[PDB]
DNA sequence: AGAAAGCCATTAGAG
DNA sequence: TCTCTAATGGCTTTC
């Protein structure tokens, strides 16, 4: 199983990523919330991301 | 302590 | 057949 996020999912979590590489637990919660995705998804999208930005600086 | 969260290598599924 | 990235597993680190 494997779902594709939106455009919107996608850019909300990149305009957050901006601010913080990483989440506060009450933070994580909000965007869940927002976006309709599980707070591990959440988890685990910051966590790819970061590794994305280690690789590029 | 021990649960939660992170980090890495790796997979595999969508398009 | 490619790329990309969602998602996993096994550790380590944080608190
Ligand atoms: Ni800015
Ligand atoms: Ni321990
Ligand atoms: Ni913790
Ligand atoms: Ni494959």
């Amino acid at each position: 199983g494997r779902q594709t996020y939106t455009r919107y999912q996608t850019l909300e979590l990149e305009k957050e990523f901006h601010f913080n590489r990483y989440l506060t637990r009450r933070r994580r919660i909000e965007i869940a919330h927002a976006l309709s995705l599980t707070e591990r998804q959440i988890k685990i999208w910051f966590q790819n991301r970061r590794m994305k930005w280690k690789k590029e600086n």
